[PDB]
């Protein structure tokens, strides 16, 4: 979609005696893009050249020219964006000294653009530099250090480039942070035997970058302190989702590959066992309960009154939407307290899936209807989080998730269209994602009347509504 920017100068030079049909076709760079590659300092002075003196807004692009490719090119599809957009950025530093000499607008000048630019990539590499040696503390303050960066670059985070290096930054910065969920943080005094080794199991299964002790420790753990293993394990329904588990305990070490062809005794998901042995709070950290609730397969004397407290606290504490608007330090306490009870984007997408196949007492019933809320709520969250940011590129994916309810679920659109169906998304998903009014007349404050329809519709075409 993006254009050839050398051919699209050739057609504007030709047609630069009819302005409006050298209007239609530098809106072909304006509505698709350019590649940041092709923005070369010879392509820059040719297109001011090719372009009509005056007329619509060709007096605002010769005069701000930086602002207006920043605007409109694109590094997302290149190898490495921030080097693409340094790049970028020198083609335009040799522009503007091989070509030297009003303040209408002073944000979209040519020389407030580009040295903001460069504020902004010399951040962006640092935080990309941080990240990758990675592979009060360092969380919180490159969480910090981005958002101020995006604070700073507000006039121009509409511009497609800023926007894409920032969502590439968001993005690459919640994924690492998402990633450092040690297990020594999460451990509980009151964590019981069978608590303990469904966590090291959970935790180095899914954090495995972070938690590399607890190959070591599981096996000290099981061999060494275990006392109860023979009333928590069996030799029923839901072990299916239980056999990974049982098998690593049963050997006494999480690096063990899925044994010779042996058979071993199943983490129990008989309630009673599992009301005695594991913690209520711990619940999601066994699939094989989740996995008797979802499905109601559960006689009339089983004790759920636990689950369903839990259940009850979570739909209460994380399930409205919040009044304030959430960060990006808000939304990362969040994945930590939703780790806290064993959801993360994978378990999430688990356990929604696990939800969908169809089961009785209406007590029991209730759980399930719980468990699905809170399931499709967290689901809808980590989808979301895992492509935020705080540009337009992140409001138009999340209007696909929430009003198509876009997923990875398997199953025909009618039970799929079902399960949606007995779900009401209140989950927070205030995430910080707004450019308003205010914003926008603050920058544009001596803009002419076709200069603003000019910015209306970049705004338009890249936002929807507003």
């Amino acid at each position: 979609s993006t254009v050839d920017f050398k051919k699209l100068i050739e057609q504007l030079r030709a047609r630069a005696t009819d302005k409006a049909e050298a209007l239609n076709t530098v809106s072909q760079l304006e509505i698709g893009a350019v590649d940041a590659q092709d923005v070369t300092a010879s392509a820059v002075r040719a297109f001011v050249g090719a372009l009509p003196s005056s007329g619509y807004h060709f007096g605002f692009v010769r005069q701000n020219v930086v602002f207006y490719l920043l605007s409109h090119a694109t590094v997302q599809t290149a190898r490495d964006p921030l080097y693409a957009a340094e790049q970028l950025h020198e083609q335009l530093d040799r522009f503007l000294r091989h070509q030297h000499d009003e303040d209408r607008l002073p944000f979209y000048h040519n020389g407030a653009t580009l040295t903001a630019f460069q504020k902004l990539l010399q951040t962006l590499r640092e935080i990309q530099t941080v990240i990758a040696e990675q592979s009060q503390p360092l969380v919180r303050r490159v969480i910090t250090q981005l958002e101020t960066a995006a604070t700073e670059a507000r006039p121009y985070v509409n511009c497609r480039a800023v926007a894409e290096l920032l969502d590439l930054t968001y993005q690459r910065l919640i994924y690492w942070a998402c990633t450092l969920m040690p297990y020594v943080l999460f451990r509980r005094d009151t964590d019981t035997e069978l608590d303990t080794v469904l966590l090291m199991h959970f935790f180095y299964t899914h954090y495995r970058s972070v938690n590399g002790d607890l190959a070591v420790e599981f096996q000290n753990y099981v061999k060494n302190s275990v006392r109860h293993m023979s009333s928590f394990v069996s030799s029923s329904p839901g072990a299916e989702h239980m056999r990974d588990v049982s098998y690593k305990l049963f050997v006494g070490n999480l690096q063990a590959r899925d044994a010779s062809g042996l058979m071993f005794p199943i983490i129990s998901t008989r309630i009673s066992t599992v009301n005695l042995y594991l913690s209520p709070e711990r619940m999601f950290f066994h699939p094989g309960l989740i996995s008797r609730l979802l499905s109601e397969e559960v006689s009339p004397r089983a004790n759920l009154d636990a689950y369903a407290r839990v259940c009850d606290r979570v739909l209460e504490d994380h399930l409205h939407t919040p009044r304030r608007v959430q960060r990006l330090l808000d939304l990362t306490q969040m994945v930590m307290r939703l780790v806290e009870l064993g959801f993360n984007h994978d378990t999430c997408a688990a356990y929604a899936q696990m939800a969908l196949i169809q089961p009785s007492s209406l007590f029991v019933s209730e759980i399930r209807e719980k468990l699905i809320q809170i399931i499709y709520n967290f689901y809808t969250f980590f989808m979301c989080l895992y492509v935020y940011s705080p540009t337009f590129l992140f409001d138009h994916r999340r209007r696909l998730i929430l009003e198509q309810h876009r997923s990875t679920l398997i199953g025909s659109k009618e039970e799929l269209q079902h399960v949606w169906s007995n779900v009401t998304l209140n989950v927070n998903t205030h995430f910080a994602v707004q450019y308003t009014e205010e914003d926008f007349e603050a920058h544009t404050k001596g803009a002419t009347e076709a200069e603003r329809e000019y910015l209306y519709r970049d705004l338009h075409s890249k936002w929807g509504v507003h």
